[PDB]
């Protein structure tokens, strides 16, 4: 898997190239399931490049993609390896150009994550983590923060995509409740992926969230859990990928806490 | 005020260096008047730095800082020149290894704002700004984004630093306001200058909160201005560096859109 690595940290490079220059141009921003679900021609032609170039080299490889996903491909998760792929994780903050966009690339065979590259274009910052090996951010290793007190922690999350009133009340009561713990603080970026870099850096020290998709999230946890955190449903139990729930914590201890403290929120998964 | 300013952005280039030499070092991490209201030896120690090399060179000048206030200095505002000085915008960040913390320095005359520095020393991010003269960031002009609509502008804003249930509830309660017009999204970076100064350079639209202090807005307000945006009280009156409460916006339409939907907090001033 190292060949299908190595090739991976290079099409990042590309791809965060392409765009890199695009977000400093004028944008088609077109709608997707609403008016606060967006896409750009570059979110297409970006993931258009990314699995025509893979297929190239490794044709019996299978891919789960947003925006093949969003063409009509359904995303199920086999045993063959899968590349899953988001073009640009961070559309909305891309379409601003408020400055964290990344571009996530995981990889899972026997629907096990076998390594991740994340791209935050913008900042040049290169992600990367293979199973066993460590993760890496521009060559330097990665270690998650030991804080192990919630009073003392610091919590990155997302208000998420969804304007339903029901739902949007539930997202802001969970932060009531984590917030009036207390806890330090809690932070918002725009991107699961970079959101899930800055627990593995340990600049914070455990990201929560229900709504996601597998493609947002599978590049960046493999990257938390080779740095030494720990990856998590919101009920306590084990991380599932195609849930559309996850806490990503440095410990087992700020993961527990949190789940123990939120209400779920009810989702239709990744692969229904 | 030229070399004033000249002055200025040497001294916080320099205690930029202080702060993000001990960001990578331990800490021992203090409370003020609460658990989350945290205070390290750096955020004094650069304060006085600040101090005693400012009035060093300019003995008729005035000073307000955040640390000299908590050490019984009181935060009254003459027409004298006083510069306005937090040394770590960001504390929270600092002690978590969180990669945005700023040093602000803003300089009044007869009570208005004449010059403003924001250094991001992570980044290497120095925000200027000089009344009249335009709004820089590393040799680079800033200008503000083109945004009317605020079904599709993305904003920026904080939790605070109260965790009173009546507060919090008030805060959250805005934010679910504002969330469901709908807007793009909220994103907390947290620290006010940063947050300000991403509205300057176009990447956010606008930020609003309640509950901040002169000296986390003083340098960072004339850097939005500048590059043409607009301050204001939540009240829809004009800004009040005392008051505690400000929205820094794009431009009026959001400014007053924003000002309309949400509740006002009742908040001690600065100046009593
Ligand atoms: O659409 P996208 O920018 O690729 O992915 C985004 C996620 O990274 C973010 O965590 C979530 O809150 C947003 O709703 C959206 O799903
Ligand atoms: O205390 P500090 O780090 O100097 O300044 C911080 C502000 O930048 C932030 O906007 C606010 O939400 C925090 O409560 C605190 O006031
Ligand atoms: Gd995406
Ligand atoms: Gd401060």
């Amino acid at each position: 898997w190292q060949e299908c690595m190595d090739y991976a940290v290079t099409l990042a490079r590309q791809a965060g190239e392409v765009v890199c220059e695009a977000i400093k141009n004028e944008m088609n921003v077109m709608l997707k399931s609403s008016p606060v679900d967006l896409v750009t021609a570059t979110d297409q032609k970006v993931e258009k490049m990314l699995i025509s170039s893979i297929k190239e080299k490794y044709p019996s490889h299978s891919f789960i993609g947003e925006e093949s996903v969003a063409a009509g491909e359904k995303s199920i998760l086999t045993d063959n390896p899968t590349w899953i792929i988001d073009p640009i994780d961070g559309t909305t903050n891309f379409v601003h150009r408020f400055p964290f966009v990344a571009v996530s690339i995981g990889f899972a065979v026997n629907k096990k994550i076998e390594f991740g590259v994340v791209y935050s274009c913008v900042e040049g910052k290169m992600y990367t983590a293979r199973k066993g090996k460590g993760a890496f951010c521009n060559g330097q290793k990665l270690q998650v923060s030991q804080q192990e007190d919630i009073t003392k922690s610091l919590l990155v999350t997302e208000l998420g995509s969804s304007r339903t009133p029901e739902t949007v009340r539930m997202v802001l009561s969970n932060m009531e409740k984590l917030f009036c713990i207390p806890v330090h603080g809690i932070r918002s970026v725009g991107t699961a992926a970079v959101n899930m870099c800055l627990v593995a850096t340990g600049g914070a020290d455990a990201y929560y969230e229900m709504g996601i998709h597998c493609w947002d999230v599978a590049g960046a946890g493999i990257i938390v859990t080779e740095a030494g955190g720990v990856l998590m449903d919101v009920t306590g139990g084990p991380f599932d990928l195609m849930s559309r729930r996850v806490i990503a914590a440095n410990n087992r201890i700020l993961a527990e806490r949190i789940a123990k403290e939120i209400q779920v929120i009810p989702l239709q998964r990744d692969d229904e």
